[PDB]
């Protein structure tokens, strides 16, 4: 057949014996598709998607696959809070035979008697073809493509067996992740994370009835470093400090997310009756792909994708406010690990919210009681100890400050010191190969403010609890409205100063808070295209659909 798709850029790979055993794809051409690129990859985490069973004339569907499944992953914190610091490749890696048609295939993925995607060595004896992405594909992207330009070292065709392994090691620093999207609809899916011999991708389908959530899940375990809460056995020792999210210490004042306990969803149980893997909340994506992150992923995520930028230096959990009612307050609250427990702490939590979609749960009965502000704030400078101030006060439905019987308003502040992460370059800090062990407490800090409503309250129907995180300069962090803010849709195209669209690029969408004015410094070049201007930028967001357009010369 004939590519679908443009080849004014791509790359060339030589594959010997040793990658292609068979001589199918012995000098492959690659296509080149840029689904994102805000900034330089100097200051990006960049993305490299490549298909498996996708023919030549199948590359539109790929790239169209890849964005969708990259946009539906950017939907889910801690993802999204990066949307805009990713830059996106799509390499239209191309096979003779579509993947549903079991004929011969770039990557050689069959599905083994477990169910899991693997790329097959002894398909057709191509000795290293799961090396191919850190020896062949990688190499050549951060040469020809990547701003850094690295040229390539050693010769994949030609490297002894014996020391194969650290002359690649540099792949995984400058490429995040590979991904690789096979064109089918059957329901897999697997990560091989092995950076000490050189294995740092997923495998993923492009149409199963699952397939954005199995992306998310995999890039987790591959990007975030997250452990699968499914899982059985028993973290020993080592284990217990190598694993960010799971554990298996059952005293809640020695556990490692203790500062997180009672905090939304946070309660430690076991993953499974008569279990000794702990995890912390039965609802997270690692363990159902029908739920969401939890807040310990989140956290862990948050911590691990900003090694990888330079310019993020605060995590602030989306606070939430409860009527504080001593319940689930202390560590022994805490003791009992039963999936009862659990379920039985998220009834309290709802019985007691109000915050979110909870906050019309305020009534004129709050008169002498107290609620407790509560968040959870990581930082991400190993230098700059921070200062955060909290405040909350009772508002009337028509924005007023409600008041005592003596004028004086329902409103209450407390600043908190927020330490600094000391622990940084223990925690998958950019080169390293693997994680042994870190402080989990390092640079967190658990912040609660319970305010005493007064009993002469002058309370109205319709009062809600609002509240405010500030930063040192007085920057609105989050607030009472951030859990339910709608996101709007924004998509960065790519254009030459005449109006053309620039080819083997196809920008993707990502969501922004409603009024998000982006702050990106855009990459100088794209491919050999000079950077003029760009349209769309320092402006508030606020409509589906937003088109934020690079202009580029020639
Ligand atoms: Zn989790």
């Amino acid at each position: 057949p004939d590519w679908n798709v443009s080849t004014e850029q791509s790359i060339q790979l030589t594959l010997g014996p040793w990658y292609s055993n068979d001589g199918k794809y012995s000098n492959p051409t690659i296509p080149v598709y840029t689904i994102q690129k805000t900034r330089s990859d100097t200051e990006n985490m960049v993305v490299v998607v490549c298909g498996e069973g996708y023919t030549k004339s199948q590359q539109g569907k790929f790239i169209n696959d890849v964005k969708r499944l990259w946009q539906d992953a950017m939907k889910y914190e801690p993802y999204r809070s990066y949307a805009d610091r990713f830059n996106v490749y799509a390499l239209c890696t191309a096979s003779e035979s579509t993947f549903d048609n079991g004929g011969s295939t770039f990557f050689d993925v069959i599905v083994d008697k477990y169910n899991s995607p693997v790329i097959s060595n002894n398909l057709h004896g191509s000795q290293w073809k799961n090396h191919i992405f850190e020896r062949c594909i990688g190499p050549e992207f951060i040469e020809k493509i990547h701003d850094a330009h690295i040229k390539k070292k050693c010769d994949p065709n030609t490297i002894p067996s014996g020391s194969e392994y650290e002359p690649y090691y540099y792949v995984h620093d400058y490429i995040a992740q590979f991904a690789m999207v096979v064109n089918t609809k059957s329901d897999f899916g697997g990560a091989y994370n092995n950076r000490e011999y050189g294995f740092h991708y997923f495998i993923s389908p492009s149409d199963s009835y699952r397939a954005s959530k199995t992306f998310a899940h995999e890039f987790g375990h591959g990007l975030l470093g997250l452990g699968d809460e499914y899982s059985n056995g028993y973290l020993l020792d080592d284990k217990e400090l190598k694993s960010l999210n799971l554990s298996s210490v059952e005293d809640p004042e020695k556990i490692k997310w203790r500062q997180l306990l009672g905090f939304r969803n946070t309660y430690t149980c076991r993953n499974a009756y008569g279990s000794k893997m702990l995890v912390s909340s039965y609802e997270c994506i690692m363990r159902d792909t029908n739920y969401q992150f939890c807040e310990v992923c989140r956290l862990q995520g948050f911590k691990r994708m900003s090694q990888l930028v330079k310019d993020v230096d605060l995590y602030v959990a989306t606070p939430e406010v409860k009527e504080y009612t001593g319940a689930y307050s202390k560590p022994s609250d805490f003791t009992d690990l039963e999936t009862s427990s659990y379920y039985n702490y998220t009834y309290n939590r709802n019985d007691r919210l109000l915050s979110g979609n909870s906050k019309s749960r305020f009534n004129t009965n709050m008169n002498g009681k107290k609620i407790e502000l509560r968040t959870v704030i990581q930082n991400i400078s190993d230098k700059n100890a921070r200062q955060l101030k909290f405040k909350m006060w009772i508002k009337h439905s028509d924005g007023s400050v409600a008041t005592d019987s003596s004028g004086n308003p329902l409103q209450t502040v407390q600043t908190f010191d927020i330490p600094v992460w000391n622990d940084k370059a223990n925690f998958w800090p950019l080169g390293a190969l693997d994680h042994i062990k870190s402080d989990f407490n390092s640079g967190l800090k658990s912040c609660s403010l319970i305010y005493q409503i007064p009993s002469d309250a002058q309370l109205k129907s319709g009062d809600t609890v609002a509240f405010q995180v500030l930063d040192e300069n007085g920057n609105v962090l989050a607030d009472d409205n951030t859990e339910t803010q709608r996101y709007t849709t924004v998509s960065i195209q790519y254009k030459f100063e005449d109006g053309s669209e620039i080819p083997n690029t196809a920008g993707g969408t990502f969501t922004v808070p409603y009024g998000t004015k982006l702050d990106l410094t855009p990459a100088k070049t794209l491919y050999d295209y000079e950077f003029i201007k760009v349209d769309g930028l320092n402006k508030p967001i606020v409509s589906d659909g937003t088109v934020v357009t690079y202009y580029y010369k020639n």
